[PDB]
């Protein structure tokens, strides 16, 4: 089982007001 | 089982107010 | 089993207020 | 048993409240 | 048993409250 | 038993409160 | 010759995002 | 010749984001 | 010839983010 | 002669500008 | 002659500017 | 002749500027 670079941003990210999650298994975001 | 670069952004991302998730298995976003 | 670059953005992304998910198996978004 | 909820209420303006507004009421 | 909740209430303006606004009420 | 909550209330302005605003009320 | 209480609010006004004008003779609102 | 109480609020006003004008003769609001 | 109490607030005013003008003859608001 | 204007542009979000956005251009 | 203007631009968010944004440009 | 202006630009957030943003440009 190999998980790598599941979300990849090659450029810039200006503003995050939401959620950025690699792997989401449980909980509330 | 090989998961790589499931969401890939080659350019810029201005603003995120929502969700960006690689792999979504459970929970509430 | 090989999952790669399931959602690919070659240009820019201005604003996300919704969901961008690579692979969606369970949960509520 | 009540668990794992997200609630997003009132994205715009609310003029007047003369009653009750309650997020979570238990019992 | 009540657990794991997120509540986001009133993203804009509220003019007037003359009643009750309660986040979490237990018992 | 009530546990693990996040509450975000009133992101904008509130003009006037003449009633009650309570975060968490126990008993 | 006598203008009085042309707009009368006996109760409460929650929010105004528009125009409330007594007497409108010229201009742009 | 007599202008009085052209806009009358007997109760409370919660929030104003617009215009409240007694008498509007010229200009831009 | 007599202008009096053109806008009258008998109760409270919570917040103003707009304009409250008695008499508007020229200009930009 | 150009006078007495009010301009309210872009009440929501703008994702991306790659061109020109100009309030007032004279000459 | 250009006079008496009010300009209210961009009430929400702007993600990315890669071009030009100019309030007032004279000549 | 350019006179008597009010400019209110960018009430929310700006993520990224890679270009130009100029209030007033004369000549």
């Amino acid at each position: 089982v190999h998980h790598q670079k599941l979300v990849f941003f090659a450029g810039d990210v200006g503003s995050n007001k939401g959620a950025i999650i690699g792997l989401m298994v449980g909980g509330v975001v």
